[PDB]
């Protein structure tokens, strides 16, 4: 479909979610709710990934914070790829201030895989996240939440 | 229907920064132009980069302002887009507009214009807080020249200058 | 629309073909049975390719080998560019097997001024062939060393074209 014409930038997804407001009630509601990023490729012929978030939170996180996951997912070119995948995601929740005025202030967690689990190996024929990515208090400072929407970053380091 | 052209939109990027627009049937469009105006064509909107600025190009065949019966007319536009709220404001990159000569490089020489955006042109700032343009680009005489007309086919070239990347040195 | 977005990675097809098995088996009964990639860009606003394969092989190669293509076909962009085509051609067939090292089959070739296909496109200069059909290799691989290795993994097989941005 047009998920194989979705390919990180240098690596890099924009997932945008729109209806903030109405979402975080939801997930107030029902605290299982995920909001799921487009999948992407990391590269050109490379690794399938999604995001995925949880407004209320989860785990630990849960009803306190924002909690940010990546997985894996089956793709096409799986085949050609080494396993597991092992390369380092950057998690950033954008800060929507013009960049102008300012440095604007990204809340930003990376985590290098483990390859000690099952997680990131080859699919067949989840991932890794962080429950407390960022707190409800945190997120409403800033410009985190702007014209109701927010701007998840995930950015895969490349050879 | 209309639904997935809008998702085939945002998957419209530049090369670089570089949108090249291409329209066919000139003579015929030219026609049509003179019979209707003010017939204004529009390129598909694009993206200077991925997650950057939403720009859409113009053309009036026929001309526009000063340059009616006479001229074919250029103007670019900034567009409401998905990622504004990470932009700089306003936008400042340039733009470099190319009629282009369709000769094989076997060297040609095309009719180009450069601007740095206009912060006080109210188009260029934040959506949400009328294109930018050459009424007299090139003349109807002019064009006729050299290769600008192929096939019934010309060029726009719209080349938005990228924000470089500040990488450490290392 | 939905062809011009077929570009174009550095230059760089990957082309995969699913189904091998009933496609090969497929072009046994019909013999000059072709398949085609979709078609592709060198770059953005660049020269318009297409890579084809016969599962069965075509020519000499017919009954025994995959065989091999690359056309140029008329594009969009066709006024900008240089004529004749003449930017440097690699095919693989990959072998798909993890870094963990994949025996690729991989053949280069300079294209040659008088190649008639590789001129500019939309002109009649011969015959329809030698206008519209591209060039390649009849023996690829044969039947029997595709069987090999990883060159055919779960059905599928990975042909990769590459020109060399110069």
């Amino acid at each position: 479909e047009l998920e194989e014409l979705s390919v990180g930038s240098d690596g890099v997804l924009i997932w945008k979610i729109g209806s903030y407001g109405r979402r975080l009630q939801e997930a107030k509601a029902k605290p299982n709710l995920e909001c799921f990023s487009p999948a992407f490729y990391t590269h050109k012929y490379g690794y399938k990934l999604q995001v995925s978030a949880f407004l209320n939170g989860n785990g630990s996180g849960e009803g306190t914070h924002l909690s940010l996951y990546i997985r894996v997912l089956p793709g096409a070119f799986d085949n050609l790829l080494e396993w597991p995948f092992a390369r380092r995601v950057t998690f950033s929740l954008l800060d929507q201030s013009d960049p102008g005025l300012a440095k604007p202030q990204h809340v930003t967690e990376t985590f290098h895989p483990d390859p000690n689990w099952k997680n990131f190996q080859k699919p067949g024929t989840l991932g890794f996240g962080y429950p407390k990515f960022i707190s409800h208090q945190d997120i409403r400072k800033r410009n985190y939440v702007r014209d109701d929407a927010v701007f998840i970053r995930a950015a895969v380091e490349l050879p």
